[PDB]
């Protein structure tokens, strides 16, 4: 019958592993090139007459 | 006697002008690549024996 099958493989190579560096939730803000702040916001008014 | 001189001056070329992105203490904080934030912060620590 239809058994699971997994080719055969070699070494892993460094190069394929990204891994190491998002795998925590701290990382995922290490991993961004700029964090928000509320100083960077910019709010819209309409002033009316 | 001796008084101020000024020379004669050409108009002001606007490419000479930077001054208008940051003459305000929040323009000095947009003008940061990149702003500090507790997250950023790694603490040394001498574990002793």
């Amino acid at each position: 019958m239809h058994t699971a099958e997994f080719l055969e493989t070699e070494p892993t190579e460094i190069s394929s592993v990204l891994a190491g560096g998002y795998n925590h939730p701290l990382l995922r803000q290490w991993q961004s090139e700029r964090q928000l702040t509320k100083n960077m916001l910019i709010f819209p008014l309409f002033i009316s007459d």
